[PDB]
């Protein structure tokens, strides 16, 4: 018969006795203080400190760091041999992290052989583009989740309790319920932000970065994930092999020459920026604060001097957690799934929700209705870094160790 | 005088003749039960059962199936004759559905024709692009229309009522208004859905599938929109043919040789995973419980136990319905204009809404203010299939048939 | 000790000293109209009018004019001279606003001469690709900005007051607040409206119009920004120089030949279309009702009669406001700074928000503690055209000038 549930965050209130309700559109890169003493209507000498401190909404985007994206210059040159296959001769672009060669093996010909060169169906014509004058022009990061809180302290007499809150949930105690509703439409998953410089200012939102199929042009083009080596952009263009009697063939390339770069700057109107105060980089997390004073969001406050409010989750359920395994991978819009081991006691069912997190920020949620002993659930999850070790989570519990997710893009 | 209005769904309410409100954050995944008895403060003894059951969050997408999405492999074949136009001969690449052929036709010369071949300005080479060992992967949907939904039960005394109530619309009644709030943003009309297998259990978001261009290596290059039947993808390198002395001559082709599939498998982390539950896949159209456990709505619950709230919506008037004509789409973004012919009666006018419907499922809406007698309204909508008969609906009233749109992509 | 802020939009009440509550679910494309008369409990014969309009929610998009897109057909020509450098001669396709011109210079040949030219390594020929047949086929906007509102007016008592209240703000009065609560998930910053007509009516939604590469076939591929002048796409494709005998040369071109328009038509139900009313252009800026009646908002409406709601942005702050300079682009995703002098007396520290606007247009804010005595603040801004002055406002009250921001695409 019994259906305990704490998925509900909230109160049940008789509005007859209810005292206080605060309900306003807030600035959401504005503070909120509220502070009252609530004194008994007049039948008594005893009042009640309330205090409410509401901060800045934050801004949490779990990301995939993609390294630095790069200006540069594409260089053609050619390389002639009379004889000998292509492969027998080194060319200068070997070098080059960054290159693409087309050969013409075995192709002489009269019309086309330097004066020295009377070979026919001989030798080699190669072909070499490279990028060089490669310069970093900005760090590039891919968004995986994108979540708003903000915190929220409430004394109420001698209780004082802090949290954060995220944006659709509520602060619950006995005679305080503070709700924040809002909506932001500004950044979406799969976006990739661009930070130019020590970005704390702000940076760019792309919506179309290069990932299956990266062409010299597109934003996204040259990227260096980690400190060496390129991802190099592919080179559509075709070559050809311009043909003089007595002359040294030459190599052309009819294939776009401006750099990714360059195209997005000589657009850069077309781009979205955005603006940021007190970032916080971490691993595969970067938070802050957006300044974008138009934005708002929907604070209500419900206050109950004398009777406690009804907590719709309360129940006399008790949970343990542990870790059992882990699959899928950090870092990653696919993500991981974390499987845990929950006991249930003291209730013969409970409808509750099982998280994945490390360090007080959460990756992940289950909803499940638990039987008692013992139960397996398999939480998918989003985000974190090689140094990530997600616990098994139950409201402000956690299990005694976390494990760690593969890397992406292996 | 009177400008009678049902377009508001809620209530009007006396805060100190209210008996009861539940306000809170439950997750979308999780269903919520209240069961109270409603007791007289003790002037009684009579006890109204209340019972109320939300369940969790169903997404209903209407999308167009665009068949099954392929692997493959490109091949390059050569075909040459001394003699003859190109068009004499039949090529090996014929029967394959997506080819592409690229003729030097009377091209013949000295330093390019086989042994046998004396020809000048003569006969054939044709080059012959074609896919094979082609494979289906998965299953692809481009999103119409995002919908999610509730369903809300509520017991008051004798009183039983259930609604399935959209997000962001309210379920009313004499003593008990359930609003529901919230905001979803993962997924967005015209994104792609990609299932690779049975995939109840999840699938992947495309944002870039192609439409009006599939070059070969695209997400979404390589369709069949139904069992017999390719979309093929353009192959944008180029060709040439590749000259010897006493040597056929060999096609060479220089654009991408890697399909779709295999460049989207190799960056798979840069694309976002979703997972769902009690899928229900219908003709252009697909409904699920999306189990991510992160997600939040916000519910309100108000209760009179005595007086009834004031139906805003309330109203005298009366409304006959009947579909006159449809132009437009199924299973398109640009949609379909269903014209309804609409009779009031006991009002000189009436603000409302007629809504194009078929088996209890919604496709569009119109708010309109009609006139005593009869009205034409043309509401426009998005979504259904071939075997939909649009009708058009007032409240929970239809008309006594329904149209069938055309079909797109024609 | 005392910190001032008005960032809060709304009240503080006393639920048993709350007269009124209406509590609804509104089809966005409706109004609402709400009248009573508010008579006391009966103890009086005193009684207040309180008449409530809400108008229809009301789109207004920031945009980028982006010129007419146009059709046309891509045609190809060849010119050749035994004899001289090709810029010697002037060709057909040099009137042509987008052209694209490949030579093959000092490259006659026995074998690929007509019969009067005896030329080895001379001469020319010129191959040039052109639009022509161009006819416009639509009117695009980038947009930069999305912003919902609803006009509400209300009268309680002698009482009357309008206010063009934003989606996600309140309304607030002595006796009455009104609070509108929506998500709207249709358009997205970035995205680019097509009118193909005086598309009062509607429109298509493009999300990859081409910006930093445009190519012939793209969605956006041929615009002309204003009256005269195209910015032209790209031509990807490889040219050929054909060869015979005695015969001259001939050009061939191996890339798409087929328009954006044309390609974007063949596959039309890939894209989604939007519909308008009562459609207002200005520069750089669009305003209408959509009448998708499937949308909904949250309206709160809560009255007190006797006693006065407890402004929650009350203060004694006063603000003197004068621009002092501005950077940054009108038109432009990146946008614009102004910069703010503002003058605060009656109050140590004030906790606000001002604001760029320009004719009850507000294009950017930020939020503030601004210090007794004189205050640099700069305020980030999207929007506006070469005609916008931004002044810096607080609330309703603004500075005396405003400034131009610069031109984007220079
Ligand atoms: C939630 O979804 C994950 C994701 O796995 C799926 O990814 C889709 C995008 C699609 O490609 C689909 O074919 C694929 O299964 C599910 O996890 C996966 O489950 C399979 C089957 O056991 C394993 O082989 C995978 O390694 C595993 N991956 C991860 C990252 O865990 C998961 O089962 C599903 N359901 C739940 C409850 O999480
Ligand atoms: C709502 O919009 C539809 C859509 O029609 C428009 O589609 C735009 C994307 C754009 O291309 C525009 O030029 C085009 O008209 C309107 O319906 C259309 O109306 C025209 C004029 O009578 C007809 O020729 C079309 O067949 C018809 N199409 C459909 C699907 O009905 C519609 O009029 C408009 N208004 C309302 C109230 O629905
Ligand atoms: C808010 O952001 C603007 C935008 O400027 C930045 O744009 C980013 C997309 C990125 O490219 C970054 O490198 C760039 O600085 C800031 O305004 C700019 O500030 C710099 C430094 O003084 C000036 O050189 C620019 O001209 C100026 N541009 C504009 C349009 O004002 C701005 O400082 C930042 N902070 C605030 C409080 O607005
Ligand atoms: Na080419």
């Amino acid at each position: 018969t019994p259906v305990w549930n704490d998925n509900a965050h909230g109160v049940g209130s008789v509005p007859m006795h209810t005292d206080l309700e605060l309900d306003f559109s807030l600035t959401s890169s504005s503070k909120y203080t509220y502070r009252r003493k609530l004194t008994n209507p007049l039948e008594e000498a005893q009042s009640i400190d309330l205090h409410i401190e509401i901060e800045e909404q934050t801004i949490g985007v779990d990301v995939h760091a993609l390294g630095h994206w790069f200006d540069g210059r594409l260089n053609l040159k050619t390389s002639f041999h009379c004889y000998g296959a292509c492969t027998k001769y080194e060319y200068p672009w070997h070098t080059a992290k960054c290159h693409y060669e087309r050969d013409y093996q075995y192709e002489t010909s009269h019309g086309c052989n330097p004066s020295d060169c009377p070979g026919v169906g001989t030798g080699c014509t190669a072909c070499g583009l490279y990028l060089d004058q490669l310069k970093p022009v900005g760090s590039a990061y891919k968004i995986i989740t994108i979540r708003y809180s903000r915190r929220v302290c409430v004394q109420f007499g001698e209780e004082n309790l802090c949290k954060i809150i995220d944006m659709n949930d509520c602060f619950v105690s006995r005679h305080v319920k503070v709700c924040i509703i809002g909506t932001v439409s500004k950044f979406s998953q799969g976006d990739t932000l661009l930070f130019f410089g020590p970005l704390e200012g702000g940076g760019l939102i792309f919506k179309h970065w290069c990932t299956s199929t990266c062409q010299f042009g597109d934003p996204g083009d040259i990227m260096s994930p980690r400190d060496k080596g390129f991802l190099c952009p592919e080179f559509p263009g075709s070559f050809r092999k311009k043909c003089n009697f007595a002359t040294t063939p030459i190599c052309e390339y009819d294939g776009n020459m401006v750099s990714g770069y360059k195209k997005v700057m000589a657009t850069i109107d077309s781009f979205q920026s955005f603006n940021t105060s007190t970032m916080h980089f971490t691993d595969e997390r970067i938070e802050w604060k957006d300044p974008d004073g138009m934005l708002r969001d929907h604070i209500n406050i419900l206050v109950t001097k004398d009777i406690d409010f009804d907590n719709l989750g309360e129940n006399p359920c008790k949970i343990g957690l542990q870790t059992s395994s882990i699959e899928g991978a950090w870092g990653s819009g696919v993500g991981f799934t974390l499987t845990c081991l929950v006991s249930l006691t003291e209730c013969p069912t409970f409808l509750t929700s099982i998280k994945a997190c490390d360090k007080a920020i959460c990756y992940g949620a289950e909803s499940v209705t638990l039987t008692r002993g013992q139960n397996t659930v398999k939480v998918s999850g989003k985000g974190g870094h090689s140094g990530s070790t997600f616990r098994c989570c139950h409201g402000e519990d956690c299990s005694q160790i976390g494990l760690h997710a593969a890397a992406p893009h292996l």
